[PDB]
């Protein structure tokens, strides 16, 4: 390794591993070929850079080298051709750096000041002008985040230490108002004239110049984004002043329906009542996990991240999720996120080679990315945060829309060049923490979370950065705090978002009626160059602010240190309502303002506007046939199979997921809503649904809003809730404010829901948000061009659930059955702004709408009655794609056919099939048909209800009208058409061989779906005689920073009769726990250190390189009767500890999945013959299990080691396909493991490691699909019971 001076430090250069798999290499050479760059070869190697504050000895040096060996064992090559080194941009620090540096430090390498990584490309192309070489460089890096260098030694620039820049005053006293004008332009404050006036007066009054930092702070606080001027404005519309602001109209819903609401409009989340259940967590005093029977109340929030996603979609989506997760955690006095949702709206995908006939290239601004790039990288970013933080992503929407239409302002381009990137979620909260506490004078004011950098200030300022593992460490602290109940030391907590500390700290003291005084140099920073303005105002991620009483600081400090969550006390709350920021380094005072000056307002806005309303035009059906329409509609991404957005995101973490997107044996993503259990011990729960219908707003603003509320309801309706007043909404409003017609449209739509529909249904909207510049302008040759969004209301619905077991899905039964349409359209059959119109490049005439409020209410209540009485076999609502899609999706999910007659739905068959009016199809038992129709009739629905026919075994999808066949096709053929979008996305994003295997398996109708074979009685609690003695052996539930499934792991061992003890690696390191006291160990899953330096490696190496902790592990494993289990991240960890584990010499490594993608799957495995004591009695069983990993591929050293492993009989689980054979085809085998291997054991059988998560599926109710007759325990419960019985 290289070692040179880097200013006051030394920089070491260490060569790492080959970086690109063969299919990635081929993709690059293919891209070079298509651009006419004649490249003979390309090879890439990771390279690591260590900036050292003192030397390493030989032992330490060998440690560092070893830390930096990871990754798949790809073919290595001696370098050749021209070097192009890609690194993060100078002045930035990669999340990889943050995590890898933490590993070095936890391995005792304090000398390592910072680690960073690049990629060295070696390109052989002996032609190539220098012009072409810049094109080559351009293809190998992301211009928003990375730079390209010619030497390895250039990485020195990444570690330059700049001296702290001083505060700068803006010279109002010396130049007058011109100085504020100049600063406004120079610093991009975007101040209005009246804000310049207020600032000029405030500072004239104080008699001194404002500092740059004070102006910036004021500018961020008073932006549209932070102040919500539009939503608080007075309105005049068509000449008449209006009585309410938009905000007041939303609040009207709470004044009408306060029921169940605990908190609305006074926190960064709403809270509603949940259920009394067993809240499961480890006691502060014993470290033991125990159930605490108490209300688990339900918080909800939804946010957007639209602008940054247009610039840098991966971090834009990741931090959109990250911001939202902080809002949840900082609700009240601390709360716990549970499950998430995700939304995207983009322009047309225009997938190379898969152009669809409605798509036209209209151009875009150079400075934004394409719709395709957003849908490639954005969902990966959103999922990276949810996976590595550890909340399951259980529902979502994805719409594409880009067309030249005759809308409210005449002919123009309407679309989503600036996308919607939506993230939201639910969490749980204790009753006594729902209310923010008061801030005592002298309260310590703390920043919890990550060291700041210059983020948020070619738009580099919109390039965000995510570190989910940092946020997980913070959440653990928050959890520790709320888990102390009455001794929770958190007095007040708030997230840090827009404006950074300059917004969050003033907001916090002000919400408590206090001031604060702050010390700039107490704030944690990874960028010593930063000005006070940059420190105070940057939008660095994973930070929270809180207030704690001075006498609780020692407790807080203990809590943070055990979690490894960084924190700093940065000031004190004062009685005086003044804000002071001091700088110890420059000995001065960057901020010194009364709060009333800083937080004082300009006058509220008045919007005086007028109504525009499109006529819109009858659908021209010249080129439309029913058959062609079916093919086109199934190819609209809006309609099409969403797998590329679903399997990339964990859907099992917490162990509380009852209903995820994937439905049935064939795991078809058509679930209409998400459902979680409230605890690990209850069937009470929570549900999430989304409704949205933006294109309708191009014809009718209020109908678009009414339909978003309506579809939220129709998506959630087959979940057992009861009173509709249990359902609470978030309303997120996206608009191009100021665009002609949109303002009046916005007012009308908000009124349509806030003043009319929601009050009439009894639906509260206790939370919500707005994004008001949904348009993009650019110059496109000669001309000005503009792409403006429709008004885009996204409704998310949230509800307490009475029994999660009674949820229906779209999965049709083929037992004797009746299919009934509930047509809440009442025969209007509207076709305007449908998927059908869109796919023929039209807007059409009149859209759907809520036709009858009482009937919508009735529909809901009748569904609730049918659900509760168990009278439904299946449900699927009608939305994009109409009845045709509803029926098709039900057939896909049931893996069957339908025989339906539409003669009663009107003579216009096209309109009957493709209207997107509210309603849906219920399936009931044939014998229940008359009673079900009677029930519906007593809710006023008889004329909306139509018997369609039946679901039948087979492959025929048949629609008749009297004796005419309207449409007939192979259900498989439709299902594979419907799959083509996700196929093409997967194919261009992931390993094409895997995308293609997954796609091609859909075309095989003989696939029997997930199915089980059990070698034992699932219901026999073999641990019960032991549990009945009341002797409860301990299990060390072992977690490292970033681990996230430790709670449900504990619960599984607990159900089997153990006392589950929380053992953090910090507990082992500080002697608080010794393994000598345990007979059982389990290393849990998650993303320890964000998987940086190879999944499980930092965890393992921190054990190996500390000799004491290492001896402790080794001793545990060499005892004669100890048991250990490693699951997922713990399997990876323990595989890196072979040297401590007897009988583990043939164990493989676990590396990047062959798909090159995180795989969240419900996969079929079989239990194989091995010594594993944890699998006793189960050999020959086949059943599905939760899978949730990116690095699960078994990799051996060579074939000799694979054969040896196999011959020793150590393989304990294998992936099988649905025909029951061992497989390596994807995704049946989700990772590419040879011989399906996904668990191995030791020779003595006492240690077992496995990639899947049995702890996530020990409850039948948490199995995405399961046989109907199972009781409460899944087969996987037997693992934990086998461990108990084995201990005796
Ligand atoms: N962006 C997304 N992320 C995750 N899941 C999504 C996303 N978009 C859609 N889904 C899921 O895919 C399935 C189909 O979506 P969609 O057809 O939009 O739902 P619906 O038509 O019932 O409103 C649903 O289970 C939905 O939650
Ligand atoms: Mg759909
Ligand atoms: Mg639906
Ligand atoms: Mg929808």
């Amino acid at each position: 390794a290289g070692l040179v001076p880097r200013g006051s430090h030394m920089m070491e250069i260490l060569r790492g591993s080959p970086a690109l798999s063969a299919f990635r290499i081929n993709k690059l050479l293919a891209r070079f070929q298509a651009a006419n760059l004649q490249v003979h070869n390309i090879y890439a190697e990771y390279v690591h850079f260590a900036d050292l504050n003192a030397p390493l000895n030989d032992s330490e040096q060998a440690q560092l080298t070893r830390l930096l060996q990871y990754g798949p064992a790809l073919s290595s090559h001696t370098p050749a051709g021209k070097l192009l080194l890609v690194t993060p941009r100078p002045g930035t620090i990669s999340p990889w750096s943050s995590k890898a540096t933490d590993i070095a430090h936890n391995c005792g390498l304090q000398q390592v000041d910072r680690l960073e990584r690049g990629v060295a490309y070696y390109i052989e192309a002996s032609t190539l002008t220098a012009e072409q070489w810049r094109q080559v460089a351009a293809e190998l890096h992301d211009r928003m985040m990375e730079t390209v260098f010619s030497s390895l030694t250039d990485a020195e620039k990444l570690f330059i230490h700049h001296q702290p820049a001083p505060v700068s005053s803006v010279d109002l006293l010396g130049e007058g108002r011109q100085a504020l004008i100049d600063a406004n332009l120079r610093l991009g404050l975007a101040l209005a004239e009246d804000e310049i006036d207020y600032l000029q007066e405030a500072f004239t009054k104080l008699g001194r110049n404002p500092n740059d930092i004070e102006l910036y702070m004021f500018a961020q606080a008073n932006s549209e984004h932070c102040r919500h001027k539009i939503f608080n404005a007075d309105w005049i519309i068509d000449g008449k002043p209006q009585p309410k602001s938009l905000f007041k109209m939303i609040k009207n819903t709470f004044e009408t329906t306060p029921d169940y609401v605990l908190s609305a409009y006074k926190d960064n989340a709403a809270v509603m009542e949940g259920s009394a259940v067993g809240r499961y967590f480890a006691d502060h005093n014993t470290g033991r996990y125990d159930f605490h029977q108490e209300p688990a109340h339900i918080l909800m929030k939804v946010e957007t991240h639209n602008h940054p996603t247009a610039i840098s979609p991966w971090p834009g989506a990741a931090t959109g999720s990250g911001g939202e997760i902080r809002d949840e955690g900082a609700t009240g006095r601390g709360a716990k996120p549970k499950a998430g949702l995700v939304g995207f709206s983009v322009s047309n995908l225009r997938i190379p080679g898969f152009e669809q006939p409605w798509e036209e290239d209209f151009g875009k601004p150079e400075r934004i990315v394409t719709a395709l790039d957003i849908m490639t990288e954005g969902p990966l970013g959103g999922a990276a945060f949810n996976n590595e933080f550890g909340r399951p992503a259980l529902t979502g929407y994805f719409r594409t829309y880009e067309e030249k239409v005759n809308s409210h302002n005449g002919e123009e381009l309407r679309g989503y060049h600036k996308p919607i990137m939506l993230a939201g979620g639910i969490g749980n909260i204790r009753a006594d923490h729902v209310q923010k506490g008061e801030i005592v004078v002298g309260a310590k004011l703390i920043v919890l979370g990550g060291p700041a950098m210059n983020i948020g200030l070619l738009d580099f300022a919109s390039v965000q950065r995510d570190n989910p593992e940092m946020e997980r460490r913070c959440q653990e602290v928050i959890d520790r705090c709320w888990q102390l109940g009455d001794a929770n030391p958190i007095l007040f907590i708030h997230d840090v978002g827009a404006g950074g500390l300059s917004n969050a700290m003033p907001e916090l003291v002000s919400d408590g009626g206090r001031g604060g005084k702050f010390e700039l140099r107490d704030i944690l920073s990874d960028e010593p160059g930063m000005s006070p303005l940059e420190i105070w105002c940057n939008e660095s991620q994973e930070r929270y602010v809180l207030a704690v009483a001075a006498d609780q600081l020692p407790l807080f400090d203990e809590l943070c240190k055990r979690e490894r969550a960084p924190y700093a006390v940065i000031g004190d709350a004062t009685e005086e309502q003044h804000l002071s920021l001091h700088d110890n380094h420059f000995d001065n005072q960057p901020i010194d303002l009364p709060l009333d000056v800083l937080l004082g307002k300009t006058p509220k806005m008045t919007r005086d506007v007028q109504t525009l309303k499109a006529k819109g035009d009858a659908l021209n059906r010249a080129d439309i046939t029913i058959a062609d329409a079916v093919k086109r509609v199934l190819h609209l991404p809006t309609v099409a199979e969403k797998t590329f957005l679903v399997t990339i995101g964990d859907r099992t973490v917490t162990g509380m997921v009852a209903r995820d997107q994937m439905v049935g044996p064939w795991q078809v993503p058509v679930a209409d809503c998400a459902v979680t259990t409230a605890s690990l011990d209850s069937y009470y729960g929570e549900a999430m649904s989304i409704g949205e219908r933006a294109p309708v707003a191009l014809l009718d603003f209020a109908a678009s809003a009414r339909l978003a509320v309506g579809e939220a309801l129709t998506n959630i309706a087959a979940t057992q809730i009861g009173d509709i007043k249990r359902i609470k909404l978030s309303a997120n409003w996206m608009a191009a404010a100021g665009h002609p017609g949109e303002d009046a449209g916005l007012y009308d739509a908000v009124k349509a829901v806030g003043e009319e529909l929601c009050p009439q249904l009894g639906l509260t909207i206790p939370v919500g948000k707005d994004s008001m510049s949904m348009k993009t302008r650019w110059q496109e040759g000669n001309e000005q061009r503009e792409m403006t969004s429709p008004l885009s209301l996204v409704i998310s619905a949230f509800a307490r659930v009475e029994d999660v077991r009674h949820t229906l899905t779209p999965q049709l039964s083929t037992e004797d059955n009746a299919l009934l349409l509930i047509d809440l359209g009442k025969g209007h059959n509207a076709l305007g702004a449908t998927a059908l119109a869109q796919v023929y490049r039209q807007l059409g005439d009149k859209p759907a709408d809520v036709r009858d409020v009482a009937q919508l209410k009735g529909f809901y209540d009748a569904m609730q009655a049918l659900v509760a009485a168990r009278k439904l076999l299946a449900w699927h609502d009608r939305s994009d794609g109409g009845l045709l899609v509803t029926l098709a999706e039900m057939a896909f999910a049931g893996h069957c056919g339908v025989q339906v007659d539409i003669a009663a739905l009107g003579d216009d068959h096209l309109a009957a099939l493709f209207n997107e009016e509210l309603g849906g199809v219920i399936q009931v038992r044939a014998e229940d048909r008359d009673a079900v129709e009677a029930l519906l009739a007593q809710y006023g629905l008889a004329d909306c209800v139509h018997y369609l026919g039946q679901a039948l075994a087979g492959d025929r999808f048949v629609i008749t009208a009297n004796d005419q066949t309207v449409f007939s096709e192979s259900r498989t053929t439709l299902r594979v058409w419907w799959a083509e979008t996700t196929w093409q996305m997967q194919r261009l994003r992931d390993n094409p061989q895997c995308a293609d295997q997954e796609h091609e398996a859909k075309a095989n109708d003989t696939d029997p779906g997930l199915n089980v074979k059990l070698s034992f009685d699932i219901n026999e609690d073999i641990a019960a005689p032991y549990i009945a003695t009341g002797a409860r052996p301990k299990v060390a539930v072992l977690r490292e920073q970033g681990v996230n499934d430790h709670v449900e792991m504990a619960a599984a061992f607990h159900r089997a009769g153990f006392d589950a003890i929380d053992v953090h690696m910090s507990d082992l390191l500080g002697g608080r726990i010794g393994l000598g006291n345990f007979h059982a160990l389990v290393a849990c899953g998650g993303f320890s250190y964000g998987d940086v330096l190879g999944a499980g490696e930092g965890w393992a190496k921190s054990i190996l390189f500390n000799h004491r902790v290492r001896d402790e592990f080794e001793t545990f494993f060499h005892r004669p009767q100890t048991l250990a289990l490693g699951v997922c991240n713990g399997c990876q960890m323990m595989s890196n500890l072979r040297e401590l584990i007897p009988g583990s010499e043939l164990w493989p490594r676990f590396v990047r999945n062959h798909s090159d993608r995180f795989e969240a799957r419900f996969s079929l495995v079989e239990v194989t013959q091995s010594p594993s004591l944890l699998l006793q009695g189960m050999v020959g069983s086949q059943m599905p299990i939760a899978v949730s990993h990116g690095e699960g591929r078994v990799e051996v050293r060579d074939d000799a080691h694979l054969a040896a492993l196999e011959s020793k009989g150590l393989v304990a689980l294998r992936y099988v396909d649905n025909f029951g054979k061992v497989t390596e085809t994807y995704p049946a085998n989700p990772n590419g493991s040879p011989n399906g291997i996904t668990a191995v054991t030791t020779e003595n059988g006492r240690v077992t490691i496995m990639m899947p998560h049995p702890e996530r599926v020990f409850r039948t109710v948490a199995n995405s699909w399961h046989p109907e007759n199972w009781g409460e325990d899944s087969p996987w419960m037997r693992i934990f019971r086998n461990a108990r019985k084995q201990l005796g």
